[PDB]
């Protein structure tokens, strides 16, 4: 698809069997998902943005279906107010910015 | 151009004759730039990011060149870890996300 930016670029994702809405975010290095459980070992990480830093749990080798495309990579889970799909997974679905 | 997302989508912008670097950020509703004086009057705005809310100075109808493309619109000035070009100006330069 070609997604216009008049509105937030929101897509349906599927992660750990759960359907969620997430923002396609070229400004985010890594994918960050609102608090949930994910299988596997995790390690703590700090990520910073507007308003400062939050501590998240970093899970590797996580599969997410993004708008019907399967991608695999690191998924951070923490007290983010929005689900964001970051560049680490955007690349895997072949997403680009065009102007 | 077409911008892939393997690296941060950082571009040069020009605002009041000064060159700055900024992040093309589809996850950002608004455009926020680090402290600088802009002409004219400003008004208060609160914006929320990953770590909570910050207060910014909102200036309207500001002329800005983004990666060679002219935009005229709202620029928020305040403590951000990186200059971000948000959807309000991404739409003016004709940017779309594609996959
Ligand atoms: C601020 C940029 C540089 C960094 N973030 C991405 C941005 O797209 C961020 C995403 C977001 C949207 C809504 C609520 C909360 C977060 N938008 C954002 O702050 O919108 C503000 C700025 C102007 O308009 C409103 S991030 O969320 O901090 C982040 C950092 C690291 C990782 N790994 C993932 C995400």
């Amino acid at each position: 698809p070609q997604i216009t930016l008049w509105k937030r670029p929101l897509v349906t994702i599927k992660i750990g069997g759960q359907l969620k809405e997430a923002l396609l975010d070229t400004g985010a290095d890594d994918t960050v998902i609102e608090e949930m459980s994910l299988p596997g070992r995790w390690k703590p990480k700090m990520i910073g943005g507007i308003g400062g830093f939050i501590k998240v749990r970093q899970y590797d080798q996580i599969i997410i279906e993004i708008a019907g495309h399967k991608a695999i990579g690191t998924v951070l889970v923490g007290p983010t107010p929005v689900n964001v799909i970051g560049r680490n997974l955007l690349t895997q679905i072949g997403a680009t910015l065009n102007f």
